[PDB]
């Protein structure tokens, strides 16, 4: 059971059915380790013009520190904000929810820039919990 | 015994979803052993009351017992006209349109996920039947991992 492709599909998944042109995962450890990262929406000559991997700062780092669901119209303009790296695809629009079960948080589920240039729906942020929850017990199940 | 927590928060949290994506009035999942076995069954959209009138649980007869053997979608204008329907049981709410979708993995069905009576009084559409697969493929990776 390869645990990278299922978090994958999910992210796929969760980008189509909420129409955001990009989606992410990270899932780390309890030492905040980047155990995982995938995406979609980017090309991977993109990718690697970016070069380094995320480390959970900035908006995300909130997200791990606090898990729960996140909306923002503008995620560059939230205080916690550290921006974008060089060759990083600019994004505007956001939503972000935890990926976990009860007992832990393992990572995070986000997706950037609804198609339709509009903020992420109330429906968009519960349909995405809920595929979050998928990949959660997909964690937790790799785990122990 | 119970779902467990985890696992049975996030079907719930997957019928719900799927139920409001597609404009659906009433939504369910049955899950099912490798013998075709229903273990358990989630809904939405029927009053308390109602699901205490209604009394037993489906036992994966009729159209859902059509896609627990033959998994894949399926869509309909009126269930009840269906050669493999089997009829609702005394005071369950009738139904007419319906959306049904296999919850799976690539080697192994868990389940089925299921709509019914879109609330424009339409059928659902081809749409709503791919956004639905893509919720139901979420369960199964789920019922996967939760096992
Ligand atoms: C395609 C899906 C992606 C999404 C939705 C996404 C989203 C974001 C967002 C919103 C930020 C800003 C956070 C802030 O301002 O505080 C950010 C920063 C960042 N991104 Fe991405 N990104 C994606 C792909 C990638 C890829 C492929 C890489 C590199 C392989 C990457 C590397 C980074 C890095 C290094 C940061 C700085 C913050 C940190 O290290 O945590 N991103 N990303
Ligand atoms: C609210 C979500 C529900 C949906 C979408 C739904 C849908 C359906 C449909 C379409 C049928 C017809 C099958 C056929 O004619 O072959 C059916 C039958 C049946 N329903 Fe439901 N129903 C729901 C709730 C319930 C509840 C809450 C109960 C029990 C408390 C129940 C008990 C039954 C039983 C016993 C059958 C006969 C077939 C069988 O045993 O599997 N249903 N349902
Ligand atoms: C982007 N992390
Ligand atoms: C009703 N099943
Ligand atoms: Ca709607």
């Amino acid at each position: 059971p390869d645990l990278e492709a299922t978090l994958r599909a999910i992210v796929h998944s969760a980008t189509s059915l909420v129409d955001a042109r990009y989606g992410a995962m990270e899932v780390h450890d309890r030492q905040h380790r980047v155990l995982h990262f995938v995406y979609e929406g980017i090309d991977e000559e993109t990718v690697r013009r970016i070069g380094h991997l995320p480390k959970g700062l900035g908006v995300i780092g909130l997200l791990i520190e606090d898990p729960k669901p996140l909306r923002l119209d503008d995620v560059s303009a939230h205080p916690a904000s550290i921006g974008f790296p060089p060759y990083h695809p600019p994004m505007r629009t956001f939503l972000g929810v935890p990926v976990r079960v009860r007992d832990e948080s393992f990572g995070t589920l986000y997706l950037t820039d609804k198609t339709n240039g509009q903020p992420f729906s109330d429906d968009d942020e519960v349909l995405v919990q809920a595929l979050a929850a998928a990949a959660g017990i997909a964690v937790a199940n790799a785990r122990l």
